[PDB]
């Protein structure tokens, strides 16, 4: 049993949950790879998922429990798979999020709105489902967490897939001169949409159309009514010239390319969303050199000295950009949380989870924010990373 | 299958074939990763043979008569005495590899330029103290810092070891004031009290240099005071925030780890202090802003007149940044060697590139290589890393008391 210690406070504990890890990770006693970004087995996984559920409603070992088990086994034996019950799906989704090692916002895992789109039959339907999801979750600015689950993977049938990595993202157009107008991170998907019949725009913040895929069909292009896509223009509380830079970002962070795994079942298409932690926008999206890379320009405008790295001109500009994002989102009344408030809440989460399950899978490298790391509580907290199921998983691109 | 390491900023890829030769076992298992944990006879001969081979391989004389004789020579020494002795040329080589192999060190581009002082002829605590003072002088060099390490007698069978009780040659005392608080560096409360328990008459300042507690084999630790003219220090001041200087903050110039164990070819050296120079973030961010350290963030944010009422104003980020600026400013001003996290991380990327060509890999601890503030603004954040343990190495050992 792994001993876990917090070095700021000094307290220690023992991750007894780690022992129950479902799948295997990349690390071996020979070398750690924690910093890398990336039939009888169906039944076993399914039986375990059923157990977690009946344990979640304090009905473990009941008649209902045993029948549910026999029913799933009967189904698998006959169709090679089985269908979950509504209550199970809801419970599963929450656990997947609960078990996400890289999500710093898990204090909220119990408040998740689940939309059941398992009856979805076409791309056009997928779109209608997605738009309702976006409307509900955006909720005019007071964001609400939600996930929409589409049909599960099937024996003898293609999968449902959303080609985009997010429900909302800006286009990236490779200019001739090697530069990129828009989000460099989205050049491939931007080109795929064009390849499929979309005439592009030419702005830096063009919301990309959706490339939705129904089983064994080519993907279909859909355009999100702008009315549905809430955005925040970025301004600074005192640096007046910032507003004039014409920057902005969308309110809804919605991952749509991961797979949801519950009791041996896989949902290649189950988009989930919540709200942003300011650093993601202020630091990663706007400052990564391979993203919008605005750090230098901002500094020049801040009339800072960029000749020497030791002046810490970079840290200065980044900090002000993060302030603008926070200021701006609060101004537009759109949910957002800073890295301090978020990390503090996560320390609370670890505590609850210790009492609840005796541990909590966590990825130190992803929990610590991209700036002011040691200024946040999690930086001084040891963590154990392991894979538990239900879970959200990465999967290859459909193309 | 060799691990695939990718840089996400550039997209470049390499394979770490050097990790398959990992000498020690790490904490992780395929069941769970413990990467973030701070503390993770024939066996000797197999470690000595490997070291000797590394050595002859380094002077490109592997497989020569001199090589074979050196192997046979250490085997006989072990058969006869249960241990063996290194030659000066080997000790030097070993200490360097030990630095080169340290996963948590971002200043590794400089590994080949380590100056090794052989104090294996040390006979007492008094001599240790002399060697340490010399090291400090040579290394401090009036502000133009030089990397060095002084190796004291190796651990012996049927005999106690040499040990320097302090975790560092230069540290500030920590006095637990009556009311909970701590005057000085909270981190050195225990070592401070041990110096007192052993006859030290304390001070009452915030930056009181601690005396050294040196241990000779089978001897209670003797106490020694460092000549003030030896301990070079830096008064901290900000370049534009004139009130900073008035906070009377300061830090020493010499970063010297003295409580780690140096291992070479199965041989262990419980005492072998080493030093180089600081990376700004270590002083301004960790030592001065850690809540369990000098924890001065609020006092500064206040003097900066920032709204500390709400976290969302990032007042902590602003205060910290300025403090780091002050550290850099003060050191550059005082002509004391120092490097910021942008340059340090940038050079480390060069080191990764050098090592990939030299050994087909580099053991790196991502969580320690990434600076405490402004992580993703430095190039190491976007670099995947593989962590493993190669020997020679600097290791942690339990406190002598
Ligand atoms: C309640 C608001 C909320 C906040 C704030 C939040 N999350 Fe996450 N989150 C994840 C998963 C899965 C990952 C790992 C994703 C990855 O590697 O990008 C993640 C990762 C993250 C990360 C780090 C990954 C990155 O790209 O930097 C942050 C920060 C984060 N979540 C913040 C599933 C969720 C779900 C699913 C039902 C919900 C709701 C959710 N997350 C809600 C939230
Ligand atoms: C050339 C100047 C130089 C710089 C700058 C430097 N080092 Fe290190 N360094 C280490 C070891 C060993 C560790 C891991 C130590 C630990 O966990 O305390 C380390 C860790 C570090 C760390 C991270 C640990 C922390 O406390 O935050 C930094 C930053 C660092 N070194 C900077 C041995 C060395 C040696 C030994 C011959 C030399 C010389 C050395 N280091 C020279 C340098
Ligand atoms: C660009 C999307 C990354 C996203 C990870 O996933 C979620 C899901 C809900 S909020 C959230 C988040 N803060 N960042
Ligand atoms: C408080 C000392 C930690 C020390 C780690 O060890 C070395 C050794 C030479 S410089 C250096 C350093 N930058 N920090
Ligand atoms: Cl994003
Ligand atoms: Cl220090
Ligand atoms: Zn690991």
């Amino acid at each position: 049993f792994p001993r876990v210690k917090n070095w700021e406070v000094g307290s220690i504990t023992y991750d007894t949950l780690s022992a129950q890890a479902q799948q295997d990770g990349p690390c071996t006693p020979r070398r750690c790879l924690g910093s890398l970004v990336f039939p009888e087995q169906l039944l076993s996984q399914a039986r375990d998922f059923i157990n977690q559920y009946y344990s979640s409603i304090k009905r473990s070992g009941s008649q209902a429990h045993e029948q549910r088990l026999q029913e799933v086994e009967a189904e698998v034996a006959a169709t090679g798979t089985y269908q979950l019950r509504e209550s199970e799906l809801v419970f599963g989704a929450k656990q997947a999020w609960r078990n996400a090692p890289r999500c710093v916002g898990r204090i909220q895992w119990g408040k998740l709105q689940v939309f059941d789109a398992r009856d979805c039959r076409s791309a056009q339907e997928m779109f209608t489902y997605i738009c309702n999801h976006i409307k509900y979750a955006t909720n005019r600015g007071n964001l609400r967490s939600a996930i929409t689950v589409f049909p599960q993977r099937c024996p003898g049938r293609g999968d449902f897939r959303i080609w985009n990595s997010q429900l909302v993202r800006y286009a990236g157009y490779r200019q001739q001169d090697g530069s990129v107008r828009g989000d460099p991170a989205n050049v491939e998907i931007t080109e795929l949409c064009i390849q499929h019949g979309w005439t592009p725009g030419n702005g830096r913040f063009d919301v990309l159309p959706l490339l939705l895929q129904a089983p064994d069909e080519p993907p279909e292009l859909f355009l999100l009514p702008p009315e549905l896509v809430l955005e925040v223009p970025l301004e600074h509380p005192t640096l007046e010239w910032f507003a004039a830079l014409g920057l902005r970002w969308y309110a809804l962070p919605a991952v749509s390319n991961m797979l949801l795994e519950i009791g041996g079942l896989e949902f290649p298409a189950a988009p989930f969303s919540g709200w942003y932690m300011s650093t993601e926008i202020g630091t990663r999206n706007l400052c990564d050199p391979h993203r919008y890379n605005i750090l230098e320009d901002v500094a020049v405008c801040m009339d800072l000295d960029t000749r020497t790295t030791s002046s810490l001109w970079k840290d200065k500009a980044a900090v002000e950009i993060n302030v603008a994002v926070l200021h701006s989102y609060q101004l537009a009344k759109v949910t957002i949380v800073d890295h301090h408030a978020a990390t503090a809440s996560f320390m609370k989460h670890l505590e609850n989870e210790q009492k609840a399950r005796g541990g909590c899978p966590a990825d130190w490298a992803w929990i610590v924010p991209p700036i002011s790391g040691s200024l946040t509580p999690v930086f001084h907290q040891e963590m154990v990373n392991y894979f538990l199921s239900p879970a959200f998983r990465y999967q290859p691109d459909p193309w």
